[PDB]
RNA sequence: GGCCGUGUGCCUUGCGCCGGGAAACCACGCAAGGGAUGGUGUCAAAUUCGGCGAAACCUAAGCGCCCGCCCGGGCGUAUGGCAACGCCGAGCCAAGCUUCGCAGCCAUUGCACUCCGGCUGCGAUGAAGGUGUAGAGACUAGACGGCACCCACCUAAGGCAAACGCUAUGGUGAAGGCAUAGUCCAGGGAGUGGCGA
């Protein structure tokens, strides 16, 4: 079911009622305290939305996250998470 | 209401002729004429403040000329007017179109990094157009207007076709709304008084 491992992690089956500003803060709480995050990319698009890229500075804080934050309950909906298939643009300027 | 005339707008035609266009044919200049100008639905709101220009036409202060000079007059003239109408600067506005948020139904389970699915609904912006521009003015409706679409003719770039060729999204179907069709309210027909020459 899960990936192999990436610096930002792919989240799915939300609900599209949320605004793109709103959506953005509900993350920089949950999970700010698994680690710090770099950069949160949102879209509210027909082939983005419902979808969030949370991007951190190690590996470990994602990793932990995919186990703990497991199906959980957003905003009555269950959260899945699974591994971003690609790095992002600022994270492989760096590698 | 009719007939003639001047001006300005208009189309047809002929001429010129550069400019746009792939072509049809638009645009420009002028002369002459008035034979010819397609259809249904749609939307009725803003309708303000200020500025620039105008022909014929009406008139003759100044000036010029003349009545041999003066007293008088005459003759020309717009730089005075009316006004068909050509327009700028700002504000504003129905529906349709561009974009932009915000709800509402509807689809959608989608891996990004640059925004972006459909509608009906409000609320806003942007372009076209309208208003400003009626006899001082107030209303009403359509259209000769904004929008959508249809019909005839003409062209054929593009797209289609192996091919004679097919096809509008391109042209032609005038202008009049500086009040058009109407209803009151002017003005004149019809008086008195300024200002003016
Ligand atoms: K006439
Ligand atoms: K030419
Ligand atoms: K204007
Ligand atoms: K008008
Ligand atoms: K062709
Ligand atoms: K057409
Ligand atoms: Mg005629
Ligand atoms: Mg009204
Ligand atoms: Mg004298
Ligand atoms: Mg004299
Ligand atoms: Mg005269
Ligand atoms: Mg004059
Ligand atoms: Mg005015
Ligand atoms: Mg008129
Ligand atoms: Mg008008
Ligand atoms: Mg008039
Ligand atoms: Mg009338
Ligand atoms: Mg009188």
């Amino acid at each position: 079911p899960e990936t192999r491992p990436n610096h930002t992690i792919y989240i799915n089956n939300l609900n599209e009622k949320i605004k793109k500003d709103e959506l953005k803060k509900s993350l920089h709480a949950i999970f700010s305290r698994f680690g710090q995050i770099l950069d949160i990319l949102v879209s509210r698009s027909l082939k983005m939305r419902g979808q969030a890229f949370v991007i951190f500075k190690e590996v470990s804080s994602a990793t932990n996250a995919l186990r703990s934050m497991q199906g959980f309950p957003f905003y009555d909906k269950p959260m899945r998470i699974q591994y971003a298939k690609t790095d992002s643009d600022i994270i492989a300027k760096m590698k």
